[PDB]
């Protein structure tokens, strides 16, 4: 039956979104975000091209966002909230 | 204002759940679980909610399917690890076998 891997976060960006050009020729947007009830820093990676351009065009340090993604751990360990190529959600709140 | 830190997982344990007693004297249950739709993802789960902890020890085993709802937490260690935590009074753990 089903299987699920879903992270939902509403919080504030720690710096401007940064953009790195991949092996693929694609642009991948990375930023860090804080959630609190002291504060949790989450490392977010945006491959979804549509949400990537939106991060670069509209997000900045201090921006509040809503993020849906997948939890992924890579072996050089680092766990990131990944918005994969055809999935995920990214929405600017408080705009 | 609004704030949210929530992770939802449906997957299979990679090992029987383990009980450790903390500094607090609190009994904490840990296990690793796997998800998949490059590779399968291993999530490190930490259950402080005593009710879901007892359920995990009594009813979960290597290979059991489970639904987990917790929050994402990364903690520094001296020589980082990110965990899905079911905190003392929150979280959700559901058997799906
Ligand atoms: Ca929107």
């Amino acid at each position: 039956g089903s299987m699920l891997n879903k992270v939902m976060l509403i919080g504030y960006l720690g710096d401007d979104p940064e953009s790195k050009t991949m092996t693929s020729g694609a642009e991948v947007v990375n930023f860090r975000m804080a959630t609190f009830e002291k504060t949790e820093w989450h490392s977010v990676v945006v491959f979804n091209p549509h949400f990537a351009k939106i991060a670069l065009q509209y997000l900045h340090k201090g921006s509040k966002v809503y993020i849906e993604g997948k939890l992924q751990t890579r072996k050089w360990y680092t766990t990131e909230i990944v918005l994969p190529q055809y999935k995920g959600e990214l929405h600017l709140l408080d705009a």
